[PDB]
């Protein structure tokens, strides 16, 4: 009785990625006798099928089958679903990987709460978030929130196999379609799936390669909007719950239809803009009710209005007025305190991190700044930000540079003010203070030695700016906290990074060394090297080593000796143990804690 | 009867650079009967000597001579100076050029005021200024200021030949030559030269190339500092007036000795740092008197005190703390009013255009923010800025992108405030308002069709930040002012540029067209294309042409037509006068005013 079936459609699969896929499944904490691997090759030209069988040689739970090419992943996933015998199915693409505890955590979460779909936290290579809303907390009763509980609607979730089979839930392969994972997840919810969200552990890594697509399907504007029309018609005809239908109509109208009416207009030729604008206008009139836009922000209500009027020229004019609106955060102070790293940051809305972004106070109204030729074409309520000045968000986030996983940094406090800069003009300014407990984000053992990058997420007046936290001054601060070496620093791009476990930087080199305070107890053979500036909390002992070379003998072998990085009584030191090495004269001394050597140029005389 | 002699030392000269040099000499407004060219070739490995003899065949006023290679430009200039016959000598290098009206303006200024040296405005390829202080106004009595009137001490000035001969002022001839033009200018002032500054017209273009400033001295630390000791010994031995000695001592101590104790410490290896620090310490103790440090700003006093204490570790920490301090200006407003373009800018001292730079208030002192380890080692007055919160400057400037010439924009009002942001911390914020009268900077004819780049200059607390003016939002605004097409815009690098004369952009393209208000007339064959967004001041009548080409023809060869951009009242228009040419049909209309053609998709049938 198999707990999990891994459905993997392959087609001309790149060999290295296929090997990484196999290693990520082999390293599951779940016992191998309790999951199943089903690979369906979709008529590959490469030796992919031969290699899939070569992989299946060593695995009594991996099944491989070859069919002729179907042009997409829908057909192989459906056949593999009919071949599977596990309780839950994971649709794993041939270029992705899975985190090592995914199978065990997901199944126990699904079995305990009797879930039909488990939406586990998904990681993507690029970006500072993915599912920032939906992956914010575990929710075993997520389907009570509505169909939103399945976003983002990738197919990389865990589905109850008998639920799919009893409701005839398959990927649309009889027709050629984009967003097949959106159809698949919506059908799952329409038939009443009990959904749970597992957000406290990264379950799936969706990897950005360089060859994600090479087909003629979807690249032209006519096929694109044919697919968009088919998706909206699918919602209006199949979603029976009014709340769920309104969510899907609002979410997809805002992102894919109104989404071409902003900066997109500045990145495309007039021939393409004219084609897509007419399609979008026609869809709004034909499929999108007027009430959908009443629950949108002021800016999206402006785009919706001008779209239905065919006033593309005003939209182009608005795209240029809006070009560059953003909110970058600067570090006001960064310091360690007890076992945490503390930050104080500040931001404001600007054009491209330069002059201030402004709104106007006219009478009792807080208005968007527009030329009077634009304001004379719009309902006056659509550029009035009065009822929106308290809807600002300002939050920190972190991202592991190895795992690519992103997390919100909890416990932060912020405050956004609408301040009168000059005359009747108002700028928007934010301040925020937060701390980082690095253990919150260390889930796999690999996470203990990793660089982390800090970012801030600012939303308001309809704009969203999620950008790396930055600092102008040189920032280098080290800490030895409960056996964790930590270095917060301005990296070479001017952004804020945090190294933990000497992944990229040397804590001895960044702390400095009191050279004139080095002690040499030659009877015990112990060389003590006090570190200069370092925040030490708790007791630490990190084993490492060091290298000695006789000065002047430039070709000499390193003399390998043991070393210890010690934190105690809020001081840090490196102790080098000479041991049985007989030494006489001056020597270069280089410490090697956690695989990172210092550049302090230490010389001792023995 | 020669007014100017042009001394040109040559050595393996690039042909194109020499041809440009010869071209800029021929362009002089002065009649060639009143100037001469004296070339001394320092024994070139290339054909440079035979190229010089070729240009001198057609010009009777050019003398060419070759010598054995001396290794530097000092000896060839000295030899050309003995054979020159003019009243004034200009030392011109084999990779530079001269502005068209230099000879005439310099001689007239020098002869009117009986000057031994005319220090004319020098222009460099890179940077937003050159001689920002000395080249700020004309001064026929510049020697009243002291030896400072000759900075920057390049050899690219005009020297009365009789004055050089009578005082035996020659270029330093040696096997190891460095800053020879500093000695030459200093010796000129030591011998009591009447100096005049010609600031209102750019006289010399010192060009940067791919082969500049590559020699053993200045590339090797031991020879570099041996030359620095020669220069300071020269100052104390030869300069006799205390005012001039104090200036040269302070200037060169600050810039070349203390100048390695800042950001230089973060760009060099510890081996070279130790070598040059010990040289700098020994030189400060032996050649620089103690009172010299009292002429310096607070940050330089700190560097001087820690240098004499040999405290390199504190200096390295201070450089780390100081890294990135700057001041970037943003456009708060930019608009055309009357005949000028108006700007409202703002700035604050920051680290790399990010978080604020702060100073800290304690009791009655405005202190630099420093760690206690360093504050404990410093005299208390040296990190107290309170006496220096008054001496901020905030000024605008312009640079011609073709001529490379830089100018200060006058008439601006600015205000720098020290603002208590939070707690006891104080930031430094400045506001500025200025206008641009482009006729101020149009001197030569080529200056009419040029891009102009705008910059701001901020100084205070010992920092100097001269950087391009920048804007984030899309900025495109056009103007037609007294027969001038002017377009202020954000360029491809996010900086403020002003195109005058359509050197980059089509003013019709950026202005828009009232398409429905196109007045047609077969009575005279003149169509009228009104312009939408443009600031029109005064009457304008620009000349140009246009084309007419039908729709959808394979080998469509257009027909050329006359066009005129008209500026009348507060509105602007294009008059594509046809008269008599072709027949009818659906054609296009691409105007071509001042060599720039619009792309607004105009069709007339
Ligand atoms: O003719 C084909 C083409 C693709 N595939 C399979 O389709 C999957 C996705 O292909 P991939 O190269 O990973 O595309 P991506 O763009 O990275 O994948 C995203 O976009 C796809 C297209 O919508 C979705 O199917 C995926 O779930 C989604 O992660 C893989 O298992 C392939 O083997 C086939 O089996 N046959
Ligand atoms: O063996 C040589 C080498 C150079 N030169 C001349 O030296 C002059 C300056 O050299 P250049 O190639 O122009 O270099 P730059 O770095 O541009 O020159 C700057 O730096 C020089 C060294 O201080 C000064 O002499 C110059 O005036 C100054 O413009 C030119 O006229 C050369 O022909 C010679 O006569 N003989
Ligand atoms: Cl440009
Ligand atoms: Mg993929
Ligand atoms: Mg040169």
């Amino acid at each position: 009785d198999i707990k999990i079936s891994v459905v993997v459609p392959t087609y001309n699969t790149e060999l290295e990625g296929l090997k990484n896929l196999m290693a990520s499944i082999d390293k599951q904490t779940m016992n191998p006798d309790e999951y199943e691997l089903v690979f369906v090759d979709d008529g590959s030209t490469t030796d992919t099928y031969e290699r899939l069988q070569e992989f299946a040689e060593t695995r009594p739970n991996m099944t491989v089958k070859q069919i002729e090419n179907s042009g997409w992943g829908s057909r192989p996933r459906n056949i593999a679903t009919k071949m599977a015998k596990g309780e839950y199915i994971l649709y794993l693409d041939h270029d992705d990987t899975v985190f090592p505890e995914t199978f065990e955590r997901v199944y126990n979460f699904g079995k305990e709460n009797n879930l039909d779909v488990v939406s586990g936290k998904e990681v993507r290579t690029n970006g500072w978030s993915w599912g920032w809303k939906q992956f914010s907390e575990n929710n075993p009763h997520a389907e009570e929130m509505g169909i939103e509980c399945l976003l983002p609607m990738t197919p990389h979730k865990f589905y109850k196999r008998e639920f799919l089979l009893e409701n005839d839930i398959t990927f649309d392969d009889g027709a050629r379609v984009l967003w097949e994972d959106v159809y698949f997840n919506s059908k799952a919810f329409i038939h009443g799936a009990k959904v749970g969200i597992l957000a406290d552990y990264p379950t799936y890594y969706w990897i950005a390669t360089g060859a994600n697509n090479s087909s003629s399907f979807g690249r032209d504007p006519h096929e694109k909007w044919n697919q968009i029309n088919k998706l909206f018609n699918f919602f209006k005809d199949n979603i029976k719950e009014q709340r769920d239908l309104d969510f899907m109509l609002t979410h997809w109208y805002r992102s894919r239809v109104l989404g071409i009416l902003g900066q997109w207009l500045l990145k495309n030729n007039n021939e393409r803009i004219d084609i897509e604008f007419n399609y979008a206008k026609k869809l709004a009139e034909e499929l999108i009710p007027a009430y959908i836009s009443e629950n949108l922000d002021k800016n999206n209500q402006v785009k919706d209005y001008l779209l239905r009027q065919g006033d593309l020229d005003s939209l182009k004019k608005l795209a240029q007025i809006d070009a560059g609106i953003t909110a970058l955060s600067y570090v006001e102070d960064a310091y360690f305190k007890e076992d945490k790293l503390f930050f104080k940051t500040s931001t404001k809305m600007t054009y491209e991190d330069k002059e201030d972004f402004f709104i106007e106070k006219t009478a009792d109204r807080m208005e968007r700044i527009l030329p009077e030729e634009i304001k004379s074409k719009l309902p006056k309520e659509f550029f009035d930000y009065s009822d929106d000045l308290a809807e600002f968000t300002y939050e920190p986030s972190i991202k592991g540079r190895n795992s690519r996983a992103t997390w919100k940094i909890d416990g932060s406090t912020s405050n956004v003010e609408v301040v009168n800069k000059k005359a009747n003009l108002y700028k928007i300014e934010g301040e925020m203070s937060f701390s980082v407990q690095i253990n919150d984000y260390i889930l796999d053992a690999a996470d203990k030695k990793q660089p982390w990058d800090i970012a801030t997420r600012f939303t308001g007046l309809g704009y969203t700016s999620h950008r790396a936290l930055t600092i102008g001054k040189i920032l280098i601060k080290t800490a030895l906290i409960n056996n964790k070496t930590m270095i917060v620093y301005k990296n070479a791009s001017g952004l804020i990074s945090l190294d933990v476990g000497s992944s990229v930087r040397s804590i001895v080199e960044d702390s400095g060394v009191k050279r004139e305070q080095i002690l040499i107890d030659k009877t015990s053979g112990k060389v003590t090297i006090p570190l200069n500036e370092i925040h030490v909390f708790g007791e630490s002992l990190i084993e490492g080593n060091a290298e000695l070379k006789p000065v002047g003998i430039s070709d000499a072998d390193p003399i390998n000796v043991k070393a210890k990085l010690i934190g105690e009584a809020n001081k840090a030191r490196v102790e080098v143990l000479l041991g049985d090495e007989k030494l006489s004269g001056e020597y270069h001394l280089v410490t090697n804690i956690q695989g990172k050597k210092d550049k302090q140029q230490i010389k001792i005389t023995l």
